């Protein structure tokens, strides 16, 4: 009988306090945190990410600086925007939405972005800072599950975590994360050999490989904690998770739902990160 | 009956094939890598390894850079000679020994470093890089590892490895360098329950405890890989690793000695990053 883990619910209190601490800037006459969201071509999937983003963001008191470019506006162009970004005292965080125009070096405009305004955390200098021990703007999808797992009061040290995935956005960040909150992580991929095996011993999972019921809720150790971050839309309308969530349940001590889990949490966090770079970073209010 | 890695020679044919490539430069009109080495204070232990890294730069025909500063100067000295050392030309790579005074910001002084000069791979740049699968110069003592496992043509897709460490210096950048070799990464530390249980399925080891005899040759797989990163100077004169060699030779099927492993390999990939920054960053001969 797992404990339902309200992504849904933990992300509206996040976004409550950065609400807040909001207020209180502006009622002692400072301003309050600035966002960029820059959004070039049309893709469907795409406005629906950045329209996302721009609500939680409108909804705490941010000021937003958005930025609907076309999928012609050449590199040199979109590099010149950043540069203009990065020099705006009014602007925290800058969200240069993904994919890019194919013929556009996606790692060149994405670097351009100066750390302190990297809210996504993509920067290779922000995930290396994780890396040792000593986090910044730290990347989102990650921090929030490790938010998650505070808000529900739950002791990540000594404990056997292992992390379906290893990619950049998720899997490899999340170990990172995991090791700084004191568990013995381990990272699987497509080259790991008996799967079910490291499955077997983990106390606390974390999925993220994006193939429906790739994981059985068979393989899931009794009492882990199940942390679902696939969210695949089946052609017959219902959306579900790279887990079992059924025969999961009744194993498991602890599982995100999907949708209402992880999904939200991402989108608080990228918040939560723009308040940090405009209250540590920009505009501190020093001793 | 456990084959040797002889990190000694593998080391020394790392070290010929820079010179013949320094060679090959200066024979046609080219300048030679240059490396800057900064050792500040008088620590003794540090002296021996400055003194290393100059003789084995001095043998592949490198250019000597070498600063020999009072325990005295101040850190905007020390960030002065550094700003001074990214605007030469001549100089390829710069290699600040540690520790360095106690009263200056270590990390300042570090990060101060430009990334493409940054030999040792410490700058959170190139080890975010490292993280993303995208490399640049890459932490010394992981990469002479992986050298080690290329070298004896041995298959690291697939191996379950497990890392006895999570240091930001060996066993972090170890499991970022190990997956991207195809490994099943597992990273242990102190909060790390049961290790023996991990260690018994590792087909590959990577120990960095700092501590002799601390990993009994009882607990290895039989047919493992063991990679002894320890190196102990007992009160007895003796050096050790550590991994009780004796009996860990009987069930490995590949082991690295002490000394003569892993050790002589930090210093010939410190070389090879030099010749790498040069030949690709700084002066690069293109098509």
């Amino acid at each position: 009988a797992a404990k339902i883990i309200d992504g849904k619910t933990i992300a509206q209190q996040v976004r409550s306090e950065v609400a807040q601490k909001v207020q209180a800037r502006i009622a002692a006459g400072l301003r309050a945190p600035g966002l960029a969201v820059v959004l070039v071509g049309s893709n469907p999937a795409s406005q629906i990410y950045v329209a996302s983003k721009r609500k939680a963001c409108e909804e705490v008191g941010f000021v937003s600086r958005s930025y609907d470019l076309p999928e012609t506006t050449s590199e040199a162009e979109l590099l010149e925007l950043i540069d203009t970004l990065n020099a705006d005292n009014t602007i925290d965080g800058i969200l240069v939405q993904l994919p890019l125009p194919a013929g556009i070096d996606n790692v060149k405009v994405l670097e351009r972005i100066h750390p302190d305004k990297d809210v996504d955390g993509f920067h290779p200098y922000n995930v290396g800072r994780l890396c040792q021990r000593a986090p910044r703007l730290r990347p989102c999808t990650p921090r929030g599950i490790v938010t998650l797992l505070e808000r529900y009061n739950i002791d990540t040290f000594g404990l056997n975590a292992v992390v379906i995935g290893a990619s950049n956005i998720v899997g490899r960040p999340m170990s990172m994360e995991l090791l700084l909150a004191g568990c013995t992580t381990t990272v699987t991929h497509r080259f790991t050999k008996n799967l079910r095996h490291h499955v077997e011993n983990a106390d606390l999972l974390i999925v993220a490989v994006g193939k429906p019921g790739f994981i059985p809720g068979d393989w899931i150790k009794e009492g882990a904690i199940v942390i679902d971050v696939g969210i695949n839309r089946l052609e017959n309308g219902k959306v579900v998770g790279d887990v079992v969530f059924e025969d999961a349940a009744k194993r498991a001590s602890y599982i995100t739902p999907v949708p209402g889990g992880v999904g939200p949490m991402t989108v608080a966090t990228l918040i939560e990160n723009t308040l940090q770079a405009c209250v540590e970073y920009h505009d501190p209010q020093d001793e």
